[PDB]
């Protein structure tokens, strides 16, 4: 079984890894078993003197805060994340460009960015007078409280995976890795949008092609939105696994649904499972949300991107041939 196992993570350079037999096959610990991968692969391990102990007590620690009976935002996700965000970074028109502790931000970051989720949005947790939106004062509660989780585990028994890394490493690392979750906020995705189109539009590269990133805003937006993309990246997979991904999220959405129901709160929009349309909704975040974001990185990386955007085409036009 560990044979299988070790075989479906031969795939975790290609887009489509089967991140839920992954979940099987490695006993639900996904994101631990892609993450140990990945950090092999990338030899992160050794350019940060991870020891490997430490490395493996950590992922399991950060794996267990996320909710396991909470239907979308749980440990697949962020496997899913961490995995997506890992070949966005080997894409060839970002080759070199990013320096060993950007990378193990980006990764780092995809990893915690939804940990201890507790289903629900950040709009409910307001309207709920939640403790969560009581700390946070109504702004982006659910990612500083990720962000928060992520950063504290760090410190339990054989926790500290950067213990190696220089004071000013972690100092650059920790803000990179708050300014790339904060971007997982939907709330920030339009201004997000607007800077990597504006980015695209006056696009510097090389004398071998690859992009240009002279500062600190141009290098932290473009891992922002890379990390941002992975997030939003379940209609560019393929169709059987994008489909789980929607079965998940809408029984989150209906769950959550049921509560606002409860108590008498306007249902939020898609969860109420007596007046949903999942194929549409489905169609309306990719028209306004997935598709006009995933285009623009397609351009921001042409033409790495370009079996990606086609695979979110078809299955933009799959899920709109299904409506009734
Ligand atoms: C039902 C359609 N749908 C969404 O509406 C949303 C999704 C989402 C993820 C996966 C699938 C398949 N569908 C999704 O992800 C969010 C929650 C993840 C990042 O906060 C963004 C949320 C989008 C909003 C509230 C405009
Ligand atoms: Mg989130
Ligand atoms: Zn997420």
């Amino acid at each position: 079984q560990e044979d299988v196992l070790a075989k479906e993570l031969e795939d975790v350079n290609k887009w489509g890894l089967h991140v839920f037999r992954i979940a099987e096959l490695s006993g639900n610990r996904p994101l631990t078993v892609i993450m140990h991968t990945i950090f092999q692969e990338r030899d992160l391990l050794k350019t940060f003197k991870i020891p490997v102990d430490t490395l493996i007590t950590y992922l399991m620690t950060l794996e267990d805060h996320y909710h396991a009976d909470v239907a979308y935002h749980n440990n697949i996700h962020a496997a899913d994340v961490v995995q997506s965000t890992h070949v966005l970074l080997s894409t060839p028109a970002l080759e070199a460009v990013f320096t060993d502790l950007e990378i193990l931000a980006a990764i780092f970051a995809s990893a915690i960015h939804d940990v201890d989720h507790p289903g629900v949005s950040n709009q409910f947790l307001i309207n709920t007078n939640s403790e969560l939106a009581l700390m946070y004062n109504d702004s982006s509660v659910l990612e500083n409280h990720h962000l928060a989780v992520g950063f504290k585990l760090l410190q339990e028994e054989n926790c500290d995976i950067f213990q190696n890394l220089t004071k000013k490493q972690r100092q650059s690392l920790r803000k990179m890795v708050i300014d790339i979750v904060l971007a997982t906020d939907m709330s920030k995705h339009m201004n997000l949008l607007a800077d990597l189109k504006t980015m695209v539009e006056t696009k510097k590269v090389t004398s071998s092609g690859v992009l240009l990133l002279d500062n600190y805003s141009d290098r932290i937006q473009v891992l922002q939105n890379m990390v941002h993309c992975a997030d939003l990246s379940n209609p560019t997979k393929p169709l059987q696994l994008y489909r789980q991904w929607t079965d998940r999220i809408m029984e989150e959405f209906f769950r959550q649904g049921d509560r606002e129901r409860e108590r008498g709160m306007e249902i939020s929009p898609m969860c109420d499972k007596h007046n949903a349309s999942v194929e549409k909704s489905q169609v309306g975040f990719i028209d306004y949300i997935v598709h006009p974001l995933w285009e623009t990185w397609a351009d921001l990386v042409h033409p790495d991107a370009q079996d990606i955007l086609d695979t979110l085409e078809d299955n933009r036009e799959w899920y709109q041939s299904t409506i009734p």
